[PDB]
Order: C-alpha cells, then structure tokens, then sequence
C-alpha cells in the first residue's frame, strides 16, 4: 500500500471461470486500478531521451534497476528503463521488467544481464514486430563480456537460445526464450501457448536452485505483455499453493513496482482466460 491503495478479489474456481467471461465487470474492475505512471519531470538527466523508447513510460524511481558499473554516480551511465518486480508472496527481485532494447540501449541491456546474473530472458515479440535484435548470430562482445549463442531450439510458440557469457575466467549460462505467439485478439483459444511459456520458464527458474537471480521479461514498452507474463507466473504459484487466484491484488503489486503493468483491458481479460484454463488443467 506504499504508492496507492491495493485492491483484492480472491477468486475460487467457479468465479474465476465466470469472471474471465464477464468483460463488463472486468473493465469496471480494471479501470479502477491506478496506472501509477511516473511524472517524466521526475528524471532530469541530459541524454535520457535516447534511453527511452517512450517518453511517458519511465521506471518508478524506488524499484529502478541502477547500472552500478562503470560509474554508479553518473545518472546517465547508471540508467536503464527497467524495474525490479516482486514475485509471489512479495519475494524481492524475482523479475526485472524492461522495455525491448533499442539501438542505443543494447550494450546497457547486456550490462544489466551481467550485473544481475540473470539466468533467463523472456522476450514477447512477434517476428513481424522486429525490439532491436540485441543478441549475435554467433558471437559478440560488449564491455568485456563475450556473448555466444551456443544453441537455437525451435518450438511451435518459442525459439529458445542457450547463450554463454564470458568475462575473464568466469563463464555463465543464459536461457533466452523468444515467444512469438502473442495474439492480436486475446480470445480464450489463444491462451494455451502463453500458459505453456509460463510453465516452461517457471520450471527452468526452479532448476537454477536456491535464490534464483532476476528473470528479465521484456516487450516493446516493458509493461503490457510483460505485465501479463509476470502476473500469470505469480498467479500459477498462488493457485497451486492457495487454491485461489487474486489477479486484482497481483496487478496492484505489479503497478507499485512499475507503472502501467497490464496495459489494456483486453490484456487484463487475457490473464483471466489463462488462469481459468490453468485451473481446469490443474483440476485433473
Ligand atoms: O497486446 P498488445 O499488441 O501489446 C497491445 F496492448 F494491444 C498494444 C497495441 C498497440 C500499441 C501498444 C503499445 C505498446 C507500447 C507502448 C504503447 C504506448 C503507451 C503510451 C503512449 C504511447 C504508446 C502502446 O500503446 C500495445
């Protein structure tokens, strides 16, 4: 409740199923949630224009990812349009939501991957929408870190890249999930590929073992599709643990961390479609 009054609506199975199919109640609920957008005058940094895809979609200062190398005291070098996002039960830094890298922020994005020890990146972008292609065909170096694409795995809904990151003697692995099945119309029949991605990523996150480093999630602005992916991921754990889903409370938690998380009402309804489907799958 730090930045605005959180709201809650605890849904058991029947209400969840019915709520996903009630666009009139969904829009009434959705448009009562504060966007929690940052006033652009909150940042007064020369050269900042080149770091933002959109001038009104800025990272909330309290949860902003600061790039501490090579100069934490330089407001521009330290800047990236990204926020730490709490996971299920308020766990700190489960995710980082960021905008899709642009030409001038490609190297900044890799500085963030390196700083945070990110083991997983989730990219939600259509092949037609091509975010700047920030990974190499085979190999590239950015600020002392050699990035190598070791393997490309093509599945129906995502391209998985197994990437190696090397700097001096230390080597780290990274899994890059490029999801290509984001739908134009957020109808219930388009929910299974997103649910499959959510489940595949949470299993890969568990395989990292204790205190998994932040998972980076991005789409064009880093709020809409990113908000849907993260909200779904949190609610899948809530459903398995508690037997209920609270998409409203989860959306508020996301907005406190980054303004605008779950951008449209159609995206809000889509999360309900995904969660209603997962509840039916779990029931078996
Ligand atoms: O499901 P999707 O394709 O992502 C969608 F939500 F439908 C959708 C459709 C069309 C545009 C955007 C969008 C994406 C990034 C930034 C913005 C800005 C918001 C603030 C003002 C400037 C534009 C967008 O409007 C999202």
């Amino acid at each position: 409740n730090l930045y605005f009054q959180s709201m809650s609506r605890v849904l058991q199975a029947e209400e969840l199923h019915e709520k996903a199919l009630d666009p009139f109640l969904l829009q009434a609920e959705f448009f009562e949630i504060p966007m929690n957008f940052v006033d652009p005058k909150e940042y007064d940094i020369p050269g900042l224009v080149r770091k933002n895809r959109y001038k009104t979609i800025l990272p909330n200062p309290h949860s902003r990812v600061c790039l501490t190398s090579p100069d934490p005291d330089d407001p521009l070098s330290s800047y990236i349009n990204a926020n730490y996002i709490r996971g299920y039960g308020g766990e700190e830094k489960v995710y980082i939501a960021t905008q899709g890298p642009i030409v001038s922020t490609v190297a900044d994005f890799w500085r963030m991957v390196w700083q945070e020890h990110t083991p997983i990146i989730v990219m939600i972008t259509n092949i037609e929408e091509m975010c700047t292609e920030y990974w190499p065909e085979e190999q590239v170096a950015y600020d002392g870190v050699e990035i190598t694409v070791q393997k490309v795995i093509h599945t129906e809904d995502y391209r998985l890249r197994l990437i190696s990151l090397k700097s001096g003697t230390e080597e780290r692995g990274l899994k890059h999930y490029w999801f290509t099945s984001w739908p134009d119309q957020k109808t219930p029949d388009r929910a299974p590929p997103l649910l499959h991605l959510v489940r595949e990523v949470e299993e890969a996150a568990q395989q990292e073992g204790p205190h998994c480093a932040p998972i980076i999630v991005h789409c064009s602005a880093g709020i809409g599709r990113t908000g849907c992916f993260i909200a779904t991921s949190i609610c899948c754990q809530q459903l398995r643990q508690e037997g209920v889903v609270d998409i409203l409370k989860t959306t508020c938690q996301l907005r406190q961390d980054r303004g605008g998380m779950i951008q449209t009402c159609e995206q809000y309804q889509f999360v309900h479609h995904v969660m209603s489907l997962y509840e039916k799958q779990l029931s078996h």
